[PDB]
């Protein structure tokens, strides 16, 4: 019962941090995508003047529609991966590892929880964008020219799928944790410190699933397996990343997302 | 006394459980041992024979000596502010403040707990480096081309000072409890329940230096003095870092490198 009791403070720790990283939770997402009086509704683009008319009512962060709207998703994984990076520090025994194994866990880790926390943004019909002020419709994103029309599809089919898992805030801090901390990351130098950790934020995350989620049959499974349609999602954005370059031999990458793809493949 | 003695005593077992080098384990360590770096030669083989921490792993970010111990130093803070953080969520009243004033508590406070614990570390003559595995010489840090040469000496100068008051592991717990319960940090939104924790952390820590050191004449107010050399470091730290970034090196971190030292200050 001391052994769970490390695991229950791990878990409250890593649910703190995840509040700490990650501005736009799946608490705040559903409240926005449910009508919930928390939270206010998002303007819905759904075609091209729907598009202009939120050009100019949100003011987004992040040249021709379908090229402006994939580098704009891009540039949103560039935010990803600074907010994941700051999580991944807060993960106990990250930054005690080398500072090259670091990297190599981040650099294969981060797309995986980017399209994991994506989930949480999306619904059947359409994804939040622009910290949930605006949602842009999975039809409209279907709608753009080759080889643009089906970039979001494996991530809104992943997420139907994903998000009928019913997990919280508190379930996912421990499930990316899980995510960044594996021990097969091709060119990992200390394997064992990495495992170890996995093995201490696996039994976090079971010990969660069995007390957030009594009476949901094999949840941790269920979850753990879902991480094989991840890798897929991942594998198919960098394979249709090296068509879009070379189609598009004016759209630009932001070197972290080009160094990440890099290795990828 | 009971709430104090009690304070006290969680405060001391919760440092030595997030505090892997302890004061009592760094002057057990320089008073008799560490491979000792008091020129270019001696690192050289310090590095071929122990691969220190963060400097060594950095030989894959610069063919320099000087920015990887400068850098080394920088990536041994990212690491010492997880082990406050962990630190800071044992002191009674933390976790329960508003999430966004913990986080402003750390940021301006982790930089002056760094500065404190770091004395902790330093005699006149240099300082333990690597989990306590090197010695590295105030001469050898001095000796390194400008701007590097000078990015120590006001901390040895501090540190000097600070272990005059010959604080112990169990007086410093309490002490950085203080540090971060700062009710004066910019952008806090409750003032209030910071300050009344920060009173009963002065009250438990008045106290421990009257049992602990009762010969040793307004203990407190000098050891509370010293914050004043603690704000003066991490000023001229921040200072020296903007001179460093108009500094020609061939380092050129990886983006994900970058991105884990980003979000330090």
């Amino acid at each position: 019962n001391p052994e769970s009791a490390d695991l229950r403070a791990l878990a409250k720790h890593l649910y703190d941090s995840y509040i700490k990283s990650f501005p736009l939770t799946k608490a705040k997402a559903r409240a926005i995508l449910t009508g919930k009086t928390t939270d206010k509704s998002p303007f819905v683009i759904y075609d091209m003047n729907s598009l202009m008319m939120g050009e100019d009512k949100i003011k987004f962060k992040h040249k021709e529609v379908a090229i402006r709207i994939f580098q704009g998703c891009e540039f949103r994984s560039v935010e990803a991966v600074q907010e994941i990076t700051e999580y991944a520090k807060s993960i106990p025994g990250f930054v005690n590892l080398d500072l090259n194994d670091q990297v190599t866990l981040l650099k294969y880790g981060v797309h995986e929880i980017i399209y994991t926390m994506l989930a949480s943004l999306m619904n059947k019909d359409g994804v939040l964008i622009s910290e949930g002020q605006g949602f842009m419709t999975r039809e409209f994103l279907k709608s753009l020219r080759k080889p643009f029309g089906d970039f979001m599809e494996p991530k809104f089919e992943f997420a139907v799928k994903f998000n009928a898992l019913e997990l919280d805030d508190s379930d996912l801090a421990i499930f990316i944790a899980v995510i960044i901390l594996s021990g097969d990351r091709p060119g990992l130098l200390n394997v064992k410190p990495i495992e170890d950790i996995q093995d201490n934020l696996l039994q976090a995350l079971e010990l969660q699933l069995k007390l957030n989620h009594p009476e949901s049959s094999q949840l941790f499974a269920k979850l753990l397996q879902k991480m094989t349609d991840l890798r897929q999602i991942v594998t198919e954005h960098v394979q249709l990343l090296q068509v879009i370059k070379k189609t598009e031999t004016d759209m630009s990458l932001h070197p972290l997302l080009q160094e990440i793809y890099k290795d990828l493949y």
